[PDB]
């Protein structure tokens, strides 16, 4: 795939998890099959976050985790939202069911193994 992608799909204990990097890029209006199109970030050093404005280009409803403990946010099909990726992690964990944010820690640990 192109270098611009930063996206992993994996199965864990019977459910699928999408791990989205804060540096994922798919150009809006790409002719390729797109999943999370949107421009590159707001990167303000005064902020503990990097913000990405992305569209969910699918028929999936996601619960999105960027830290733990946290209540997830909900990302419906075709909607454009701003995700606040934490500078600590620079990933978001996406699931199609309401998981507990402890799932985030599982992937955060694995990122640096
Ligand atoms: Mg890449
Ligand atoms: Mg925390």
């Amino acid at each position: 795939g192109p270098m611009a992608r930063s996206l992993i799909k994996t199965d864990w204990s019977g459910s699928e998890y999408t791990i989205l990097g804060a540096n994922h890029y798919e150009e809006p209006n790409t002719g390729a099959a797109a999943q999370f199109p949107g421009t590159m970030a707001e990167d303000d050093g005064r902020s503990p976050y990097i913000v990405r404005k992305l569209r969910n280009s699918s028929g999936k409803r996601f619960y999105v985790f960027t830290d733990h403990p946290q209540q997830p946010i909900i990302w419906n099909p075709h909607e454009e939202i701003e995700i606040q990726f934490s500078r600590k992690y620079l990933i978001a964990v996406l699931t199609e069911f309401e998981a507990d944010s402890k799932v985030f820690t599982h992937f955060a640990r694995r990122q640096h193994r």
